């Protein structure tokens, strides 16, 4: 239905809230509704100290149940990969939302106290639009609306079934872990439970002290890890690139990729004959992958109305938001290689100006075009469907910002559209070597 | 021995942090060591979403070995208290040690995440002096040192032995649970597994939403519990004070004390024949005991050696700092209804000065005095023994002042006191009013 006046919106997280305030500020909705499973809004910046109870090993499927971890005490936890002693990768001078900065004298690259506490004020306003410590079952057209499926989380809760105009799913991309099944894998890691891990996993590094360890992957999350590890683990370091590396020396050494783990030896087989013996942690930092658990869209499978197929990415989203089919089903934070916070507000305030009917989307043909258009220049990398490093985001967002700028008619409180400048642009270009320069590192 | 050169700190929280910097400020050291359980320093400021396994229901011994969380894939995890939503019960103007103020546009009552940012920078300098992920199993007088046992917190580490000529006790108080053992109360706990919890366990509020607590206990805890559970639990909120209390309406009734807790039809009796029934969870907010879990301390019972009986409080510490019978074994952090940070460091500044001889302590016949002049005050009521709720923190913290003022040689850097002065006194006094006044209660 074209005219829209109640919204669900599938997470509390940095997309979903801002994608909350983004709708409410058009004045145009009767309801708006966010749905966590966390007791708390904040989605990843919910520091836990509890793992995963069981990590997959290997982990190819990306329909995969999330399974908090639950007990007779307490509200179920969902655990969060955030570890201990994370700082940011984005300056405060990029990241978070352009209508609320950062108090004075915090650090470029602050610790995640900051973060949290930052989410935790954001959302404050909110609390009253979301139901919390609940898990959305499924979500399906029927008739001429959406049926939301959801349960409480906590012991004995019933399911129950509300009926909504449009569905945003902003239920994050760094749950599902993505570990590629290697000859070997599956039996080496549960001959010894803990010899296996992943990034999703990793906490505290004094765990590994005096371990000799393999980190298995070469984007930045494998990078940070290999200097979290070099202070404690045995030297050298192992680093597992796929085309190998140019460091080797006494506390890292760079290896290429894994042929076979040999269970009863526990040797790991290198690409080139290299092969390496009496490693006690292997920890995977392969990303996770992309997911929309919800059977109703998951089972979609037509290559024109498909959401899910292996992961890599979120199929016949126009612009990365609207469901090509039926633009009344959106998302927020698919974006890979962006500054988050941002990003998924550029995202949420166009995304409130077309649903509340201030501009309007072109025809289903040419939406359909800026996909083939995508797929096309993706050259068969499905993975990068929705990357948009830069200069591509800050092209996006500057895009975005412009066209809202065309909603009409014009509201006495317009909700901001953030906007990079040239001085913004700049710092975006040059953040990894601000962000290496801040941490004395490279 | 009186020259010191060797010192152990248990502990590496506030208190254990604060001790280790003013030991250092006097340069007459030549080892100073923190041994800390937890992978990181901070104390309960290392917020766990993680629960403590087993609630002893009832708990009266102050022995009871803390059981920390493990598995395969982390490091051993020791549950903290703090819940989600905490906010200080201390006013920035007062809480922080006088030399590390809070950054600007801090709230006067802050979100633990401002705490535990604090703690981390106040922490940082001093990791190189913390073995960290280490816990402590003894300490005993051995010839003529302290001989400190510890072992490695993760699977397999060795148990390991190192000698000091002083060590300081800073391992907190608010770890062992207290649950008084009341008629059928053991048997009503195992009946229902979430039936009965302690204020250590909580985190979110919504596991409570609908159902009926009983919230035991008449201090600020229990208060502040509940108000969190007003807005989700069933109304109304039941509330067992000693006396009774004066507030009885459609969100709070408060009743007496429990009497018994009848197993078969899972009812509770309060003093003066009001028995409640249909109870889902009941909360005890009882506080903590003082425990000293090392053998060779926890084993001294006679009157003049003892450090522990019921955990009412720690016994023969002058000043609430230096063990009678041996002033080379101090405690940090005991104080009770006092302003944490400022009044270790209080200590801290004072038994650093001791230790490194350049202030005496008076006689041992005057440190007994000091004592039992004390004892005679409490009435009897022994768990009032280290409590210095205003005027008397005031006093204690200004008397500690000018004691290290006189401390001879003068160096170039004094670590400082912290004083306070008819400003700060003023705030202290009406600190629960200023309090109550911020968060807009009582
Ligand atoms: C290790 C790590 C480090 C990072 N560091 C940075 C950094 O330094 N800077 C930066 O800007 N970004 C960083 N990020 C990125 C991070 O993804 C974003 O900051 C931000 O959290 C994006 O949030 P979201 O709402 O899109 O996703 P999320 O934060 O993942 O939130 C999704 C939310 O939806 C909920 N949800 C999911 N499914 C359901 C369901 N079925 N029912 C109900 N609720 C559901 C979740 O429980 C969760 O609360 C990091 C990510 C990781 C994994
Ligand atoms: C629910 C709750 C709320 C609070 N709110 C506030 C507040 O708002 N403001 C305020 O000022 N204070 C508050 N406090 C008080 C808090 O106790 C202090 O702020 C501060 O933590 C004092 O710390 P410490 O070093 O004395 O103790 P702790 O913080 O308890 O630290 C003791 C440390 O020693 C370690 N340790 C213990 N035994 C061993 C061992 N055998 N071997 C190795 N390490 C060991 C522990 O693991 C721990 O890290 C609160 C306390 C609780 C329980």
């Amino acid at each position: 239905l074209p005219t829209i006046r109640k919204i669900a919106i599938i997470g509390a997280g940095p997309s979903g809230l801002v994608t909350a305030k983004a709708l409410l500020a058009e004045k145009a909705f009767d309801q708006v509704t966010l749905f966590e499973r966390r007791g708390s809004p904040g989605g990843v910046w919910n520091y836990t100290s509890t793992l995963s109870n069981k990590l997959p090993v290997p982990s190819t499927n990306p329909i995969l149940t999330t399974e908090p971890i639950v007990g007779p005490a307490a509200l179920p936890v969902y655990p969060s990969p955030l570890y201990r002693d994370l700082q940011t990768n984005t300056p405060i001078e990029l990241m978070g939302y352009c209508d609320q900065s950062f108090k004075p004298q915090t650090l470029q690259f602050p610790h995640r106290h900051t973060i949290q506490e930052y989410q935790r004020i954001y959302a404050q306003p909110l609390l009253p639009f979301i139901k919390l410590a609940t898990d959305v079952l499924d979500i399906e057209k029927k008739d001429g609306s959406w049926v939301v499926t959801y349960k409480g989380t906590k012991a004995g809760s019933p399911i129950s079934k509300d009926i909504f105009d449009a569905v945003s799913i902003c239920n994050g991309h760094y749950e599902v872990p993505y570990i590629p099944n290697i000859k070997g894998l599956d039996e080496y890691a549960k001959a010894v439970p803990g010899s296996v891990l992943h990034s999703s996993l990793f906490r505290e590094p004094e765990l590994f002290v005096g371990e000799s360890v393999l980190v298995v992957g070469g984007a930045s999350s494998a990078n940070d890890l290999v200097r979290h590890l070099t202070p404690v683990a045995k030297h050298p370091i192992y680093q597992s690139l796929l085309g190998g590396g140019d460091i080797q020396n006494e506390s890292l050494q760079q290896v290429p990729e894994i042929t076979k783990f040999d269970p009863t030896t526990r040797e790991i087989y290198l690409k080139g004959g290299k092969v390496l013996s009496n490693i006690d942690r292997v920890i995977y930092c392969t990303g996770y992958l992309y997911s929309v658990p919800f059977p109703s869209l998951a089972k979609l499978k037509s290559p024109e109305t498909k959401l899910i197929d292996d992961g890599s990415h979120v199929h016949n989203v126009y612009q990365h938001i609207f469901y090509i089919p039926d633009p009344t089903l959106a998302f927020v934070g698919l974006a890979l290689h962006v500054v988050p916070f941002p990003t998924s507000q550029a995202q949420a305030a166009f995304l409130a100006r077309v649903w509340s009917g201030r501009l309007k989307l072109p025809s289903k043909e040419e939406q359909l075009k800026w996909q083939d258009e995508l797929m096309f220049s993706l050259s068969g990398a499905n993975n990068m469907y929705h990357s948009l490093d830069y200069p591509k985001d800050a092209t996006y967002i500057n895009k975005l910002h412009d066209w809202c700028k065309q909603a009409t008619p014009v509201l006495e409180e317009e909700f901001p559209s953030p906007y990079w400048g040239e001085k913004e642009r700049s710092i975006r270009e040059n953040m990894w070597s601000i962000r290496a320069k801040f941490f004395g590192i490279e």
